[PDB]
């Protein structure tokens, strides 16, 4: 919903593995003690029985940010390392059970149906920050610098062997304001085109290297113009 | 050997999460499916509830909004999984980008493959995993902001002058309309009813016509403490 | 002795435009209307087609936005004149503040006030033109931006290094769709169909399948030129 | 028109005005001429024959922003003296007739219809320029601010003699954050309110010295709670 | 001194006119009063007998800053009106007096002396902001701009009739990159000398329409070249 | 007719401060200089205790520096006056730019003009008083920042938690270098050594060794409140 | 030099390596071509015989800047890897030389004096880039916090078992007008202080949790009052 | 185990650069000298020729200024080496932060030590390098700006468009003086002679009276293409 660009919070609950708590280590934390410490690498999927926790991440710029909120029934699905630095805070009084991958075996030996409900969970998040991610990037702006170079190639491009060839005088500061992008991003991605041998801007003429390539990374999409879109369903 | 995806300019493109090799061992247990170039191997209303292994090709997964715009998501090669066996909230749309076999693989399928091989469970659990990791970061990364904090920020601090605890409950005594709300951190009536209906059943808070419930203070707090991207406007582009 | 209005902090408030103290000896080729404190005098599906003078007290004059939001546009006082012989495209509610006699002018019976005072002509002139000079420096003062204009900067240098001369026009010869165009501004699909509406219909610009053609280059570049307000999101937002 | 939120041009032409010109003064200026010159204190009416203008307004530091574009049958409105610095400048070969106060009386002694042409002109631009600068003007943060302020006194607000105090720490910050204003608009708004007897934001205090002024301030609305809005048209 | 770059503080004190307190009106200002209500026109030379004031200056868009404090001795030279809005705070209990022009001729006509104690006064504070405006604008950025220009244009520039052409493409951008000015100054700057016609800079054409005025504007400074420096003393 | 300067771009140029036609009638009283143009009417190392009246010409009045820089002040026409009657700390260079006639008016000179008319008096101060009026604007106008006030700040910060009230004063018993304000405040140790000297000076602050002392909380408050243009800098970049 | 903090160039060059060139491999590079390619893992120190190598580092969000230029007789040193994505552009056609670690031990065997021409060159660098990290972190903003933080704990701490604690009431407005730094700064580290155990600055008390290591990171300097410097030498 | 330091909130403190626990091995062949809690290892005018191995211990190494202030560069602990063979440019301040053994290598007794063990070259060399990539990598993550630049960037606008190639220099012919390069860029006269002085010494650009020669354009041109932190003031801060 709606509600998830502002609220994340309750992420796809499994009340029954409640009854599962012997097979794992229950772990109570106090108010504002730390779950995941900063830096601590974890390997068990964490059960929340009862309270609430705060799950943030770190950058190694030393800025935290939240992830989500954890209640009654969530579950961390931190079983191996994942490249991310979190941190996680009781906020009241909370009971846990840590389950390691040894004690998880044994669960779905005693029941089957928990696998799966661990699937949905794992689906659920995937879900939610799949489609935020795609949401928020919308307009990306490198992707609006790499559609405009691909656009004029397509019209424009004078094929010169390996190479196309646009001859125009399209500046640094014409770019940004078509695109709407800042001037250090535009500088950026053109060191970054140029540097990869894919594209370079020079003041009158603009080459393209890797057409290829360029296309690729300018995300072009099609379903509606395309037949696969003629029907609802496959042929 | 190779990783997630090639970077770009600072971006990874994803074409490779945690590939499954040993799904090979079991593709007798699903149903083999060919895709000939530029076919749909996910229409955006079809329902989905196979877990999809890549035996050989390749293909662009992509999201489509309800306004119709598209954005791509990841590609997947050889060993990749798409970890969709249950309906999600999103509309998908992936083809094959070049000759493509793929095995599917129902959740009766999957019980049978776990009755074999225990293994294979933990092998798609990291494979969601890294899929999680992926893009939490991605949206925790983008400097973001959201106006309609504005709106719990306010909530927030009436609660800590004016809050009077009850059980684990904080009550605050005042008529306060959304119209006024909108007026005060400048954002829509319609947004501001929205957000209300949206704390309500998350049950952070309940904003009654003389009284304010406050569920959970702590939560609100934090929630409040936030904010290049306007999230409640990429939100609401999509219809 | 009173000007227009008292400042605020850098602003000021209207509540004065250019009085005109001499209708008062015409009131009688008028309609007098009272009305008293709280009462609509404009009511915003009300049809208004007279010149309204403000004989005694005080007038809120406020417009009404289709998605129902309402803003002060100004105050009238004795010796105000309301300048809305003709339908506008807005929605007006003015209500009195105080108990107030007003005169209400149509277009006949100021063709008549005219026929014995001519000067009142440039009187009422006098008063738009304040009306008018207000306005438009508080919208121009304004730091706005626009991405819209986004657009028009594309079409301008595609013109200026691809158009073609032909009479009072130049042409383009390529093919670019919506979509493109919306893709390359960061503007959805469906406002760069309206502004590209706006552009023909104003004679700017048509950009047909495989053709643009320019109607007006100067307009067209200096439009491309500009850019705390996004007036596009400020449109939109009443729907 | 949306139109009219991109394209500020052809404000209602009066094509008859056209039949009037030897009443006035016909002036003709070439591509990038000035009409109008900036400095330049104009009392005419000036009607656009043939050509294109763009009028602009400057600002006393130095800057320049368009208010608009007129064509063919185009009225520039400029009788008497305005308290704006504009200047304008022929696009294109531009023919103009420029009528003085003098001028206009003869011309609506021959045909008093014109003046209600003028007036619709006038009116045109009143309703173009007051509806730009209300929606633009609809999430004002000053008034965001004032409406703040205001909500919390009816709500929190204790009398003492003629003031009302609000007993809350409430902060700069808090403001700021909670109306989404930059903390310079905040300070000079908390200054203004101070220095004009209206409101004082002390640490822990509120105190309201005029609060039918900043009620006043703070625009209030209510066309729709109120009973004038419980039917279509007037009693 | 240095001080002053901190701390604008007791211009010149006029012990003396505590004398002559008896032709001029006494008044007596509470802590937290307004001393100069914000708006008030004053046209009295005002005498600080006991106490302190803060005095400030608002500007057009509601802004105020500080112009300086006043104490024991210290006078506020407002005697006729000045086109700023200044606004002046007692901050603790204090004691003026205030001498109209009348007042003035009746203390001068006792004592003489006291016109040269208020020149002195003056002058001080003359000498004082202007020397903080001169050191503040010692890199000002339009004069940076301008001071390109006319440098371009003495040693590049070609006469051409009336103007001067210089033949370079020179950005926007280029010139913000020389001079460290940030573009919208650039644009400004750039938009006044051609609607001025003082000079219009195309993009591979730079034309000076009036370099007579550019130089002036320019600022050009020579001392330390001039004969005039060749002794320390005039001829 | 004309005022102080013409604009440029936002800015005037003054070359007109409220001239005085009046003392021509006194010039007698005076003493008359001719300089031709490019002569020095004022050198900088020149010690001037005059009022200058300029009769005919024209006079640019420049401000130099010790570290050698130079920078306008103004310029002067007929009927201005240079009001340099004492020592200022300014080092001020001042040359004719066309043939110019000036009366210099000692202050003895000054007190018989007055003697024969009492007007004069107010038409100078009058000058003056146009001239302060300008400066002090644009000084006040100018966007800058000043991080010596950081230092202020922290007094005041501290002597808000910590000090105790002496009489008229302050006192705030705690040892604090002047190396650890430098470190707090990211300025320079001997900047900061030139602050607090001021401070004592001016009987804002006294920072002893385990002791500070403030004379004036409510000066050192509103000087603490304040901050393109970097002053401390300025100040600096003429030694 | 002063000139070091504007053109990073020339470092120790070691003209005597030309006479080795014969254990190395010798390679030519093109005007525009690429002697370190974007993430080439480079393991070889390289000679400029002849010619102009501009070489850059590029950071994780493909950001690249300038780290400096090489000529003849310099010597890039890049034998093992770094961390550092570095890549490296030939500016006019280049003659290098590329020593691997076993072509080393044959240079050093016959020329055990180009161990410490190379170290030379090592310490050259490392000399250069700490004094330019210390000159530029002089006012580092983070530590200016920290030793606020600590001056004030030093003065004004009670201790309080483990923990000291400061009474007052030290807003996040007030560090960064006290120390000028912004206020994203301020959160950040406030928001690392206490996740890591060191430090929670509350409304109106603050806490220290770990005062030693609140020291460590405030970076205290004390050569000149300590008796160290007593005398220019060692006792 | 342990890398190169502990981080606080995204920044490394270096306590650790690549150990060399071998050079234990070798101690016989140098100098052993201890040191205890507080005591000076190395003074700031000191001259120091001689790599100093960590035995046991910790050492604070800091680098002093010309103006007085001081600086963390690194600690270390066991098994680190202080390169500083030769002289510095930099007066270097370390202390024993606890009782301390060191090895002092001079250039002779490394001679001998890399007779006996080849492999210890490269393990210095290792040790260096950890040291360039770390300081490398902190200035050039720096966000800096550098006002001087605005002069190599104005040469370089000159020079491309009035530069006449002569063999592998470019010559532009035009008088422009130090002032005026100060007065358009806004930097002190003083500096724009220290700045080419530089260029000149650097063999960049020699800018005389009537000609500037410029030695390496690409350079210049890469040089002018740069620009938190002021890396000129920085520069001058120290004297
Ligand atoms: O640990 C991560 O990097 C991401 C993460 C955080 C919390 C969770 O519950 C999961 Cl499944 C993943
Ligand atoms: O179907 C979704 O909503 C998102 C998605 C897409 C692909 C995958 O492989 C997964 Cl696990 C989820
Ligand atoms: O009615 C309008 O659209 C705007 C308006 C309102 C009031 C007036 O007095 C005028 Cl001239 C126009
Ligand atoms: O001159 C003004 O200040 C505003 C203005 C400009 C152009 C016109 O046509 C009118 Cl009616 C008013
Ligand atoms: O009133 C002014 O505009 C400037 C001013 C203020 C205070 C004074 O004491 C003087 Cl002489 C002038
Ligand atoms: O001499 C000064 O320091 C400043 C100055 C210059 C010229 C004048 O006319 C005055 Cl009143 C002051
Ligand atoms: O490769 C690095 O990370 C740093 C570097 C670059 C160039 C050199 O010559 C050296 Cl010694 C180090
Ligand atoms: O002494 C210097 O200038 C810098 C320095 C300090 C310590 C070391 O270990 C090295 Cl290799 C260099």
């Amino acid at each position: 919903d709606f509600c998830g660009a502002i609220i994340p919070d309750n992420f796809f609950p499994i009340e029954k593995l409640r009854n599962y708590t012997q097979m794992g280590l229950i772990r109570d934390f106090a108010k504002g003690s730390a779950v995941i410490m900063p830096g601590e690498e974890i390997t068990s999927m964490i059960f929340l029985v009862e309270g609430k926790i705060k799950l943030d991440i770190i950058f190694e710029d030393g800025s935290e940010k939240l992830l989500y909120y954890a209640g009654g029934n969530s579950l961390i699905g931190k079983l191996y390392p994942t490249g991310n630095n979190i941190y996680a805070t009781a906020m009241e009084p909370t009971r846990t059970c840590w389950f390691s991958e040894k004690s998880l075996r044994t669960v779905f030996r005693t029941d089957e149906d928990m696998i799966f409900e661990i699937f949905k969970n794992y689906l659920t998040k995937v879900a939610y920050y799949a489609r935020q991610v795609a949401e928020m990037n919308t307009y990306n702006p490198t992707i609006r610098i790499l559609r405009l170079f691909y656009e004029l190639c397509s019209s424009q491009g004078k094929r010169v062997g390996d190479t196309y060839e646009i001859t125009m005088p399209l500046s640094q500061k014409s770019i940004g304001e078509i695109t709407g992008v800042h001037h250090v991003t535009v500088s950026r991605v053109l060191a970054c085109l140029k540097r990869e041998n894919i594209l370079d801007k020079k003041k009158n003429k603009i080459i393209v290297y890797n057409l290829g390539e360029l296309k690729h990374l300018s995300e072009q999409t099609s379903y509606y113009s395309d037949p696969n879109s003629s029907s609802v369903d496959k042929l």
